[PDB]
């Protein structure tokens, strides 16, 4: 509270860390469903349904730019893309398993990272 402060968990290598984490995700084979927007001229239903859109190209600029004030706004867009899937793709398609694969291991690189 005012005043009060705990302890100062060291944030200084966490802009560089997510950078190599989403480079790793970007360069997994399974990662094509996801490294550019869904053209929403071209996918019927896309772009009613998933109301927040969330690429890893997206992301990459987003962290280039300074546009995620810490790392959990990160992890929150990731996990956006791995979401977006589930709710428009069967898990038994290959789109769904993809999706399924890069959240197990970006949650694996997450928590070796940081926990």
């Amino acid at each position: 509270s005012m005043s009060v402060k705990k302890p100062k968990r060291d944030d200084s290598k966490d802009l560089a860390l997510c950078s190599m984490i989403l480079t790793e995700m970007e360069t997994h084979e399974d990662a094509w469903p996801f490294l550019l927007p869904v053209n929403l001229k071209l996918v019927p239903g896309y772009k009613k349904v998933i109301k927040k859109p969330m690429d890893f190209s997206t992301i990459r600029e987003k962290l280039s730019s300074g546009q995620y004030p810490n790392l959990e706004t990160f992890a929150l867009d990731v996990r956006l893309v791995f979401d977006n899937c589930e709710t428009f793709n069967e898990d038994d398609s290959d789109i769904g398993r993809a999706g399924h694969n890069m959240r197990k291991y970006f949650e694996k690189k997450w928590t070796d990272t940081f926990k």
